[PDB]
């Protein structure tokens, strides 16, 4: 904008040049008969408007007088006034209003298409925010909290808008229609709003966050296409690691065929052992789909070696996943676990527990303003004694789950000193603390940032294939020996059935091919693992048989 | 205004000009015998004091010399020096005071009239002003609350005056005496407090929302000609819709509202249960099923089963909109009356599965409209 | 500090101006050959360092040349750059940071003599400031609020210092030795810190206000020279104020001889009469010192008449104090005063009520962090019967006492429309709304403000004089018939007793002359009313009979 | 920097007035058939770009006028344009950005070594900082507080940094590795954070200030270097001082100081009464008679009278203050021992009576400083 204006002005001073050098020319020979070339022209006005005055060439008559002292004024407000002045208020006042006074962003230019609404800012949020930034895409984060958009501002990894998230007008300026897909993590209640207002305007998908996992069920009624209960899956993922040996914990039911689960390595007969070693697909006719360690779910290998903190990810039938839980194959007798920390997330831990169930005790200072089902043992786990008297001595393990970090630490440190034998399971708020609670001497921890950006995450950059997989399946099939040796993109798989391709696994390995690509030569036992709606799956078997 | 002094001052250099273009011409011919033409003058002295200094017309006497150099450091002086000097000082020195630093406005001009006074601005009264903006009043909300001010201010079909409503010499700066009407929007005791300011100072029409319908009389004994009892009326509005034996009401939220409600719902009379999760500070002629019912089942504890009508009545929208959910979602027939404190949610509410709402702004607004407009 | 460098660099410019001029007819001439006035040097010399350049004068050497460039470039760096730029940093960087930006004053100059330093601002501080800025008093406000120290920056009646109270450097920094006085205004344990650390630097008078009566002399302990209890002040005000019959309430007991007393004259047989009309002095033997009314302590007349809401100060014996208490005389029947709001002045309130006693009712929604002394009734006064059931209906007078001027105007306006009889008092914590009160139906009203400025201006202006008549005494003396008709000034009475001269009043009059000047004649059978020492008092009738 | 890129721009000037000077020359003599001297070309270019324009030297070919016109420009451009532009742009930027908008160091320059990092300003630390000044070191304050920050700005003899102790990537610009020493003075779980974190990117030396002696076992395997448990020292001071049958020692303050003093009593043993307004958060094993004392007779109720010694041991040093006052007042000659949290009160509290005075900020700085010069 200021640019254009900026050498549009020089155009009317060249202009102007041109002019006065023409006009110039013209009063010398009809004034006082003399002829001076072009050039002698403009370099006689460029010496009066700059002020240099040689004097080699002046006039004589009083209109030659008239003449020069009109160029020359026109010289020191075209150069000496206007042009300084315009670029301290095309410039400078721009500049220095907008660096100590925050201009607050109250709308996005009409253009904008594709982008990703964020409401609600947090940890988790925050660190969606960086880790998605390192793709390079467009998001807006909004805010009706002033102070917390100018420190939002100071700092950006993101455009960020101020106004009302619950208004039909400035979720039509933020244009909620062309974005791609909404974070809602506000409250419950606002997310309620939220998605109806969204609703009312466009059918843009829309990613809710819910604080309470009953609610879940009335944002999909708001209009969420999506429901992550963080809390719920934080307490649970704090729980699968709190026992002394780890155990099958469901994941998802695929319409009552494929099963998908999770296993923590810990204290079982796999822990030490390689994936080939284990024989786990062999003795179950499990599928293995993953391998959970140090934060990156990689492919299966068959010398991949399987660590105290390793999680397998799994798939199969009901009793695939029941011979799997008799190779455990048992837990240990009078298991205790103690769980610091009374708020949504060790409620939720302790929730998890009693679906099993495992003996477990709930230690908080203040009574909790939204939990009745629990009995809570009341007391400071930081004042001297307090988790003695509640027999922490008898403790098979421990979940540290206060909503501050370096307490956690604390805590972690003081149990593995006096206890170096239990489990000790961490929660980390702020994933600049999650090293220093191992160091501490916890057997695991859990991040809030980095579980709910994984997950919202994954939500969004499979948004193209989320709402679809979304009340969809997934299954398994034996590859039919009709199709040995032919290749996914010539067999013609999907125009015919409609369904996918995810993994191709080997007749006798462990090892599967995640994702195959179209040229994949397909072989003979091997096992299809595909996805699609609950009515390919049953015109698969038929579709495929018949053409 | 920094219009005058600017094209003053270029009255002052067009004096300037001529006075030296006539010295200019008089030294000339006395000095040296030379005589310069009316606006061989002009073109000197422009080309001296512009410092372009042609140097085709110089003087050749000591006395010569010395007035060039008087009008040479003339043009340095009044066109490289004060002339920036003043740019700066006269309009880029309001610039930091007005752009750098929020400035409140403390006072109207001293001819502000016809100008309506609000005082305790919220949703209703926030839905009046621009509701009455095509009739192109005047409006300015009052407020003693910098950051407040400092909001209002950003976005605007209104002005907006920081300082103490209660106070008379604010009030002056105001321009009550010329003011068309003032809209009493505060406690009860502010409105009071200021009722009786104003009216030591004028009788500007005073149009005051009451909380209470008991001190609508001494409202008026303060000095305001209408009282309008908004949360009875809404109220009323909400136990009207509910209704219209074993009929049985729920109202969640025992705010000033819900509670006229019940009051309401007693003339009839219709059995009801007023649902809340604190205590009244202002009530006590109610009993209270106390617990927070959003959590999930203390309504069905209380036995959101056996009712025939819910009321929703909390002062927050959103809440409001989620309890609505939950309720429609339990039952899919009873009949639902929620209420709006903002019209920005009127239309979730219905969404929500709401059979009617009350709009808290729209029914103020229009009353507090048609009480401006017939006055 | 500025100016003189700006017109320092103008006689830097000059003597560049001389000094070019006169090198440049040296080089002329030297160089080559030519002539020229001193005037001609300072013209050309201004045409070059001015940039005009009109040529007519111009060297032809390699050495002029050399001289005309360095003089050309001169006149750019000492007119064109340093010139704006040191405007630039002298003038525009000193006033937009300290106008967009707080810069604390955090000392004082070395030369502050006879200032006066306010510790602890509030609505009387304020109004003490506002007050003695009609005088233009140099005051110097300390605080150790950041934010409160700009507040009373942008509008000033006087300097801020930003700085702990309670520091000997900080103090030093104050030039407490040097000042005039010190008002201690904190609260009472930051008053006696305050009061020991100037202590031990100087003998600056202080004058401490108490926050509760009981912490006087621990305050007068650690170094105040006056102790103000303005809660137990402004309570005594309310309660002399709310009995149905304005009653004597002592003042001073000057060792026991002259007595000082009030008396509010509402229901009193004076009200309506005046003061020659109701002979007061002549029934009591009592002296009319003022007529405390309208905010304004004006001198007795005998055609002044005494409203309902005048207030007599008296002063005279212990029994001619009795004397018109047996005048008024007596008090009605089941007097029951209403007190609402129990916080340190209503508290006060009740304790003056209690001293006499009368009957009274305390009032407040929450227990007293402070007294245990009173029993109060639970309530809110504002919520519907709260008053009622507390039997509001056979009280005699009401005090309206909370902390809210809103809330006590709501009050006073429904309390006289219920009933229209009993006598309403109310308090105002702010001036702005004094008038509001009585508008609403009281009968009278207490201003924290204005009643605590007069105190402690008083206290200040009589500075002079205060630590004297501290310790010291008032008296009244019968003139003796030997000076009848002698000038104050003639009789020399302080140069021998060492007394004063505050008063004469005539023998059969209500008039009566304050602080009489040395010219004024003495007549026969005037009464005289003297201060002085402990000591002069007694070598009064003694040095005066003497010689 | 910017004074490199200022005579950088002169070094340009420069070569651009010899190359127009030789250009001149050039021109000058095949255009026209004129020899100017070198001082000729330096003097007419000079006069050109500086827009003197004396005219004695002026070409009459058209490219002469046309190379005159370029250089006139180049003035114009070089001298009125860009010298100011860069002026403003160069250093009344970061003036801006550095005096109207407080800009906290958020990290250190590369090469700061033998640094000492605070964490945690108090009186202790902060009489440890002005007690050190001597040796010159340079002590740098860490804060998470931005407030704090820019309060710990405008007075200094110390360096601040703005940033959470506890982030890895906030140790590593405050070069940890290369300081000297490390002072933690946090709270214990945050102490424990700080060194389990700063043990990861070295084995600077760390001095502990621990609160529960009992976690100073705790610090030490967090990766502390040293533990100085300030409260239990200074409690112990109290109680050695109020010492050296029937005796009886009143404690005002239940603090983790004075609860330390009590602590230290029971060893002798000696007879003792605490006195707080409040419960201990963090002690148990101690009785406490509740009931604030400021008031006035809460001292005589609990019998002041029969007592042998107080401990004043209040968090307020004007508490503290006054209370010795009151004390010594009731009784002129019982010792009483009292407790300074900041050295700037420990004569005021020998001026109000007291018999001896713990000084926190003294006896704090004088260990931490003998722990740091020892090493
Ligand atoms: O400098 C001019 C001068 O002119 C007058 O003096 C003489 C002048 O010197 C002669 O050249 C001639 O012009 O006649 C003049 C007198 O008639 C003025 O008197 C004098 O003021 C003035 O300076
Ligand atoms: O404009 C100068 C010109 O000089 C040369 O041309 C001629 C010139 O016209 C004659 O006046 C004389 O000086 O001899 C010159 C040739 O020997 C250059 O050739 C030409 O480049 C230059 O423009
Ligand atoms: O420059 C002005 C010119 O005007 C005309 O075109 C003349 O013919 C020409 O001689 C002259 O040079
Ligand atoms: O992810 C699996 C989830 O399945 C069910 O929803 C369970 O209620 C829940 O406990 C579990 O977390
Ligand atoms: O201006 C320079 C002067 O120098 C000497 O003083 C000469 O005597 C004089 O003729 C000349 O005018
Ligand atoms: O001013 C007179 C005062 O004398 C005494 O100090 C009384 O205790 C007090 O009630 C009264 O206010
Ligand atoms: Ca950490
Ligand atoms: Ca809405
Ligand atoms: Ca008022
Ligand atoms: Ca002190
Ligand atoms: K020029
Ligand atoms: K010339
Ligand atoms: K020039
Ligand atoms: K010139
Ligand atoms: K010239
Ligand atoms: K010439
Ligand atoms: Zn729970
Ligand atoms: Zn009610
Ligand atoms: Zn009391
Ligand atoms: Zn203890």
């Amino acid at each position: 904008q200021n640019l254009k204006v900026l050498l549009l002005y020089c155009a009317f001073l060249l202009v102007m040049l041109l002019a006065y050098a023409s006009i110039f020319r013209y009063l010398m020979w009809h004034l006082e008969g003399r002829a001076y070339s072009f050039m002698a022209g403009i370099y006689w006005t460029i010496t009066v408007m700059t002020t240099l005055g040689f004097g080699d060439i002046t006039f004589e008559s009083d209109a030659g007088y008239l003449f020069a002292s009109i160029v020359t004024v026109s010289g020191v407000i075209f150069l000496d006034i206007i042009l300084p002045f315009g670029f301290v208020s095309m410039f400078l006042a721009p500049w220095i209003e907008r660096r100590l006074r925050y201009h607050p962003t109250i709308e996005l230019p009409d253009d904008t298409r594709g982008h990703i609404l964020i409401f609600g800012i947090d940890p988790i949020t925050r660190t969606l925010i960086r880790k998605l930034e390192s793709r390079n895409h467009l998001f807006v984060v909004v805010t009706d909290n002033y102070d917390q958009a100018l420190h939002l501002e100071e700092q950006e990894g993101f455009k960020v808008v101020y106004g009302s998230p619950t208004d039909a007008h400035v979720l039509a300026g933020l244009r909620v229609a062309a974005a791609r897909s909404i974070i809602a993590n506000l409250s419950d209640p606002d997310n309620a709003n939220l998605c109806l207002t969204v609703r009312s305007l466009c059918q843009t998908p829309i990613i809710a966050v819910v604080k309470e996992p009953v609610h879940g069920e009335l944002l999909r009624l708001a209009g969420a296409n999506q429901v992550v209960p963080l809390t719920r899956i934080l307490g649970r993922y704090l729980g699968i690691r709190a026992t002394t040996c780890g155990a099958l914990a469901h994941i998802l039911d695929s319409f009552g065929n494929l099963q998908i689960a999770e296993l923590p390595v810990h204290g079982t007969p796999f822990a030490g052992k390689t994936i080939g070693e284990s024989g786990i697909r062999q003795r179950t006719g499990l599928s293995i789909i993953g391998v959970w360690e140090r934060g990156s779910l990689t492919t299966p290998q068959r010398e991949t070696v399987l660590t105290e903190q390793s999680l397998l990810v799994l798939a199969g039938t009901k009793s695939q996943l029941a011979a799997l839980e008799y190779l455990i194959g048992e837990a240990p007798e009078d298991e205790l676990i103690f769980i610091i920390g009374h708020g949504r997330i060790g409620c939720a831990a302790a929730a998890f527990l009693d679906r099993k169930p495992v003996p477990f005790i709930l230690i908080d200072r203040q009574e909790s303003p939204v939990c009745n089902d629990h009995v809570v043992v009341y007391g400071d786990a930081t004042v001297g004694q307090t988790l003695r008297q509640a027999g922490i001595d008898r403790a098979s393990g421990i979940i540290v789950t206060t909503n501050d970090d370096s307490t956690n630490i604390f805590l972690t440190l003081a149990c593995r000193h006096l206890h170096s034998h239990i489990r000790i399971v961490a929660r980390a708020n702020g994933e600049e603390n999650v090293d220093q609670l191992y160091a501490a001497g916890a057997d695991f921890v859990v991040s809030n940032a980095s579980v709910g950006a994984n997950i919202l995450g994954n939500l969004l950059e499979h948004k193209e294939s989320a709402f679809l997989s979304e009340g969809m399946a997934v299954f398994r099939r034996p590859l039919p020996p009709a199709m040995a040796g032919k290749t996914i993109a010539e067999t013609r798989l999907r125009p015919l059935t409609g369904c996918s391709i995810v993994a191709i696994e080997a007749p006798d390995r462990a090892d599967i091919l995640i994702s195959p690509p179209p040229e994949t030569i397909l072989a003979e036992g091997a096992r299809l693992i595909l996805i699609g709606t609950s009515e390919q799956e049953k015109t698969f078997d038929q579709t495929i048989a018949a053409r």
